[PDB]
């Protein structure tokens, strides 16, 4: 039921509101904060690959991919990405924003697809800012299966805590008639179950976004 | 150090390397290196002519060489300043604009350390010739050059990548290159300690040509 909700979201009201923060148009202080937050978290990850060496040529599997913040600058720097999203507007817009940066060169393969449902082998396999989206016991199922496509690594982000939200849900309960965090000793046990440990981990910290970073490799 | 790369370059490097950025007859190594260094200089080109803004643009092509670079943007109608420490780079650079170009739009060369050169562009460019200094040296380089970049700077370098360290490796297994490699992180902090902050990235990568391209633009 979670993953209607979540996907109709982002391919209507979602989907524009979150387009334009992950674009480069003008946006207000809020949004611009979260564009900021978001690239720094997309920046890390990119400076993890490339500081190993081996991007050039690296299978990668971009699970929720979105608009290809990550695919993009990921295929820029050599690596054969597989971009996927449970979104067909997030899809068809990554595909346009890929065309139009890289061209003819080298670029990610999107496709509408849950990610539950996702085949194949890979390198490395990243899922950047959708767990927030889901409930822990779902959260892993999900990594659990995203663990399985991993021949050696499994790259997480994902809210520990989520100030706005959690406000909003106790301000509901004050009048008559979302997100979730997830604790890492959570989400490591999962990894840890799956055979993964941990190896760098990294945090982004602004006035309104946050995001754990974890680099799990398998043991 | 700049007297060494200089003397090399007026002399056996000159030789080498004008066959290298030529058209005849080589063998297989500096064949590939011909074929790397050409999707470098098509790459930029691309970017540039993408913009949509190239004729008129002032540009400055920093260690031009043989005009490579030069030329290609001159044809698209941009205002090239092209510069190389070596007067015999520069006389073959010019000999071939001249032979090209005739007397259409054409850059203008001149002799000259870039960490001298003076002046104002849109668009500062250095392409592979970081290679030849370390990483100490390489950064008051890249600083100069971001001073005469109202708002681009462009450069190439061979990064920490898996090809290279499969060579140095092997080189390692008997008894016994002068070409720094450079950490993308650390070039991407300089530039940053400089105003600078990354767009547009590439990466060449054949059987012996690695090479990093990152667009900076000022903030
Ligand atoms: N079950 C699922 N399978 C695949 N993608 C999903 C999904 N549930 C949500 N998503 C997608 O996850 C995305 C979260 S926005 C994050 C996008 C991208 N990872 C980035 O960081 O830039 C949305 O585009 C949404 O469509
Ligand atoms: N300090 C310096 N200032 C200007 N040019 C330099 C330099 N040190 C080396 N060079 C030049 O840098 C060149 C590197 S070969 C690269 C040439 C050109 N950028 C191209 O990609 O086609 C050589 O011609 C060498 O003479």
């Amino acid at each position: 039921d979670d993953k209607t909700i979540v996907r109709d979201y982002f391919n209507s009201t979602g989907f524009d509101r979150w387009r334009r923060i992950y674009g480069d148009g003008q946006v207000n202080f809020v949004q611009k904060d979260i564009r900021v937050g978001h690239q720094q978290t997309v920046d890390s990850v990119v400076a993890w690959l490339v500081a190993d060496g081996n991007l050039p040529g690296l299978l990668v599997c971009d699970a929720g991919c979105g608009v290809g913040s990550l695919s993009i600058p990921l295929a820029q720097a050599g690596a054969l990405v597989y971009g996927s999203d449970i979104s067909e507007k997030m899809v068809g817009e990554a595909q346009q924003k890929a065309q139009e940066v890289l061209a003819y060169g080298n670029q990610p393969t999107f496709m509408t697809q849950d990610l539950a449902q996702l085949g194949g082998k890979y390198d490395t396999v990243i899922c950047l800012d959708v767990l927030i989206h889901y409930p822990t016991e779902e959260a892993s199922a999900m990594i659990s299966h995203l663990a399985s496509l991993a021949d050696r690594r499994l790259i997480l982000s994902f809210a520990p805590k989520t100030l706005g939200l959690t406000v909003l849900k106790k301000i509901g309960g004050l009048f008559p008639g979302r997100a979730y965090q997830h604790k890492e000793a959570d989400i490591r046990k999962i990894l840890g179950d799956n055979g993964f440990s941990i190896a760098r981990t990294g945090m982004t910290s602004t006035r309104f976004y946050y995001s754990r970073i974890l680099e799990a490799v398998r043991s």
